């Protein structure tokens, strides 16, 4: 793929990439790549075409761009904007697989700056009504097309940008006759046109009159919408008119006239069109065929000469190449003339300064509705406009302000500690704590918060033997299971630890499971909560202070008492929900306990709470 | 032939393509072994080469938890270590363009635990596990199964291609082929990354299922206000904070939450970062496995899993780890959780594990639906869903289109190759700037006339013709201040006075009316491009009109000096004139030659037959 690579790296100053409608069933799509010399011939009669040659293979000779003003050759009048007749000799021609080629095209920002229609929707509606009332309504003819132009500016234009637009069009648009980027030096063209102008192969000429448009809803095409479209009298008349008008042209170019087939629905990305085909036989010279078919009635109107006059009366600007022709003129294997040509609609012309002009119109008929015709022009430019400014470039749903706010709110009224930088983040200063893990690594989190209070910490397991003299305070940790299940070895072992710490008067703080076990040791009932408090933030009164704490428990201790006296222990102060009797925490003579998890991300001010709990536990130490 | 080319051609018996984070895909190949433990991963002693370098890709199965002393249904899945002997990167778009498509339809596609059985398990976990203190959240796996016909790694490459083009918001998208087993997935969740001492985890839970029609802002907001989904995410955050507190001496710092948007769902997630200096093998052992795919507390979760799953997990909830070195010699780890992943055996049997975080307020039917949403992108990558139109091939569209050809002209649909009294009659057709004349000529030739077309302004010798056809054109037939219209008046007056047979169409019909004294009027609704049924001199016909002006009269006959009696075909209600028959001429308002006229050639033939009546 050396030609393609050279077009890509700037080494082919004049080039065309054309993805055509020739491929078959389960074939990969291919892109024709052309390069050669540009010239500006002074008429169609002077296209630089050699005498007949045969190679044994199909071969293209020239790519010709015919502007609207070329109608002077038919003696018709036109606003002359100086758009030249352009011919590119096809000195080189290669084909490349679509997928590989597209992969090699680098993306580029092609957002259209100062994007606007030269004739805005309200002004365009008024023109449409004038054409219907003052042209159709006075006998100029039956249908006409009036161009308006979508305009914008490309920042920092180079043909790389045009290749990027072409790439998007190839990835998104369907139902096109050609998708192309043609760079002539003077100008760049990028488009996705649904309509051949004229083809010729082995004396067989084909035209494709297309009119009637179903605009897809943003949510997509539907069967009800397409059925209502195909039952619409205006849309069906419109197609019949352009069929008649292409039959006229075929009757002039082909001595036995044209034969119609179809109609067919052509489906594109943002709209569908109804179309017919016409075929016939001709042996006229390509130059004469091109001249005599300038330009299709689907993009001017009918009768053709009267349409040129309506067009001139209502368009202030010239048309450039809008409604014109891109024509590949060639030879077949054995030397007969070949023509493949497309109508220049759904196309951007980009000038050397990066200014983009996208011409668009619609077939206006006696029963046209001006507002619907405005909407039809937006539908027709939608795929090319999207190729410049893809709607997926816009902000994601995740960036919507309601989503960002909802996400930020999750962080309000939860633990500050865990959001603080790594490190980052007292009577307790000297203090050594042993944390006994009962098979829940919440312990590691209790240890980090205790360390921030100034304690040195060590973690063991329930089943280990330790020397308690090395510690000032023991933390009895959380864990799974039912605190009443004393025939589980691990739970039984928790009972033995708590009974020993109580009996020794060793300061301790009991968390969740160990809090529950402590309650049972002190004679307070345990019960299963009907709705488990497993992973919930609950506001509680904790010994006269309102706190917001994280719970992970299915079971709870329950009592009517705020204070009790317990044998072998002394007075135990109880913080409880006054409505249910559920126990939140205990303060005893040499210990504290909590049902909730101070260390959880769901506790507000966990370290302070843990500090208060430990401070209480060591109250008898001197 | 680069590495990627060899992978593509079947030349690498073990390979991985991994698209991580101009998107690039990492391509790896080398030697496979199944070490017996994490401690025995074949990792060399440190080297600083001056560039980043990957050493091993490791697949850690669920049963590897025996190394933590936890119990699992042991299915013998190996710890898989692939040495990265070769490592190349290839542009994603280029790579995908080179992968050939292949049929990957899943045969006998079904979940091993069906929706009803899975909803029952969910309720049992909530009532009997969460409800009896086993812990706060758990994940129960079920498996979507199916069979691939004629399996080879080419097929997995085809699945990977589709996942890469359709799935978004993934952490890794991958195909990893070991020889015995292929893994293809698009997981949203890193397991653990380590870069320059910085460890990161990504607790994800809470899922918004997209409607078939697509995500909406109203749907997202209602999801983000759902207390169950919010609690679920907090729980997994706590549980990863535990893990980070064990592997990082100063613990983890939380950032987020963020909404991760995928193709068929979105998740809520947090991140947690901290510093660690542990050996990578110890980091991997101690973090088996994330609480987002097991539950909490972790050991209790392994027991809950074992109580309710009969099958082993394979590599579901396990880890894919790339272990390496940075430029300066420091350890690197990038690892992803194996969810949203297909494991495929040599026979082409596909297993796709999926579960959801069950919590106290879970709804069993919603959890079932959540498992469907999570497998949707992967399942679509095997069996892409139907189009979204094919409108042109819809039977109602095809019928509507075929009906456009009924009750219009036959002539223009006949082969151009194959389509008395008038035989050899010569017609001159005078064009007034509407090439309908070319169509009239074709129809007249089919009747056997010889025809010639000239322009209005030409000088002609009328002796060479038997009949003149005065053609249609634009403009107002009452506008004798237009040179072309004036010239048509002169032609009709000359033909009338010479008694030359003629037939006038549309504009010329109107002018003829004016010359004969019959008023012209402008129609308020123009008859421009419309098929109308008329009575044409006693015969109902269907004909195509293209006119804005029309002649109008109360009379069925008019007597005109210089002419004689002219018979008028008109709408009896409105007086609108359709046609004339005079002593040496006929005329029609409509276009017999149009596609909108039924039996145009016959009508033309009648009109010409009448016109030449005085000749013989
Ligand atoms: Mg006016
Ligand atoms: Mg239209
Ligand atoms: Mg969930
Ligand atoms: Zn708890
Ligand atoms: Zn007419």
């Amino acid at each position: 793929r050396n030609l393609f690579d050279r077009v890509l790296h700037g080494q082919a100053p004049c080039f065309a990439l054309i993805a055509r409608s020739t491929g078959s069933a389960g074939e990969r799509a291919m892109i024709d790549v052309f390069a050669g010399a540009v010239s500006y011939p002074s008429s169609l009669a002077e296209l630089p075409l050699a005498a007949p040659t045969a190679t044994g293979a199909d071969r293209q000779e020239l790519l010709v761009m015919v502007p609207y003003r070329q109608l002077h050759e038919r003696g018709f009048k036109t606003h002359d904007d100086g758009a030249p007749l352009v011919a590119i000799t096809c000195d080189e021609h290669e084909t490349v697989s679509a997928q590989l080629a597209l992969a090699a095209i680098p993306d580029a920002d092609t957002a259209l700056g100062e994007r606007h229609f030269d004739i805005d929707d309200e002004a365009y509606a008024e023109i449409v009504e004038r054409v219907i009332t003052d042209e159709i309504g006075t006998g100029a003819g039956s249908n006409f097309v009036i161009k308006r132009t979508l305009e914008g500016d490309l920042d920092d234009y180079s043909p790389a940008k045009a290749l990027a637009v072409f790439k998007r069009l190839m990835r998104r648009e369907v139902g096109a006759y050609w998708i192309f980027v043609i760079h002539t030096g003077e100008r760049t063209f990028v488009g996705a046109t649904p309509e051949r102008h004229l083809t010729l192969h082995e004396g067989c000429a084909t035209m494709n009159p297309i009119s009637g448009t179903y605009r897809y809803p943003q949510s997509g095409p539907t069967i009800d919408g397409i059925n209502a479209f195909l039952g619409d009298r205006k849309e069906s008349d419109e197609l019949y008119m352009v069929l008649d008008e292409e039959l006229k042209m075929m009757a002039r170019i082909c001595p036995a006239g044209g034969q119609v087939t179809g109609p067919h629905l052509r489906e594109m990305a943002r709209l569908a069109h109804t179309e017919y085909f016409i075929v016939g036989h001709t042996e006229a010279d390509v130059r004469d065929l091109l001249r005599e078919t300038m330009f299709a009635p689907t993009v001017t109107g009918s009768p053709i000469e009267s349409a040129t006059r309506v067009i001139a009366r209502h368009e202030r600007a010239g048309r450039g190449y809008y409604s014109g022709i891109a024509a590949l003129i060639g030879r077949d294997a054995r030397g007969g003339r070949t023509l493949d040509s497309a109508i220049l609609i759904r196309t951007a012309e980009i000038d050397r300064a990066g200014h983009v002009r996208i011409g668009v119109g619609s077939t206006l008929v006696r029963h046209s509705d001006a507002v619907s015709e405005v909407m039809e022009t937006h539908a027709k430019v939608a795929a090319l406009s999207n190729a410049f400014d893809p709607p997926e470039a816009g902000p994601a749903l995740g960036q919507h302000p309601s989503v960002q706010a909802a996400l930020r709110e999750r962080n309000e009224g939860i633990a500050d500690f865990w959001f603080r930088p790594y490190g980052g983040r007292a009577e307790l200063s000297g203090c050594r704590a042993l944390i006994v893990d009962a098979e829940d690594h919440f312990t590691a989190m209790i240890a980090q918060q205790l360390s921030s209070l100034g304690l040195a910490t060590e973690v063991c397991g329930v089943h280990d033997a330790v020397d308690l003299a090395r510690y000032d305070v023991v933390v009895m940790g959380p864990g799974p299971g039912d605190p009443s299940d004393a025939g589980d070895p691990r739970i039984a072992r928790l009972y033995a630890w708590l009974r020993h710490l109580i009996d020794e008067g060793k300061p301790f703080m009991a968390v969740c499971l160990s809090h529950q076990i402590l309650n049972a040791i002190l004679g307070i009932p345990l019960v299963r909560r009907e709705v488990p408090n497993q992973g919930i933030q609950v506001e509680i009164d904790l010994f006269g202070q309102r706190e917001r704490v994280g719970f992970y428990n299915t079971y709870v201790a329950q009592t009517v008492r705020d204070e009790m006296d317990v044998d072998g222990v002394g007075t135990v102060a109880i913080s409880r929900d006054p409505r249910t009797g559920e126990v939140h925490a205990l303060r005893g003579p040499t210990f504290s306990s909590m049902q909730f998890h101070a260390e959880s991300v769901l506790t507000v001010d966990g370290p302070r709470i843990l500090g208060e709990a430990i401070t209480h536990a060591i109250r008898r130490e001197k």
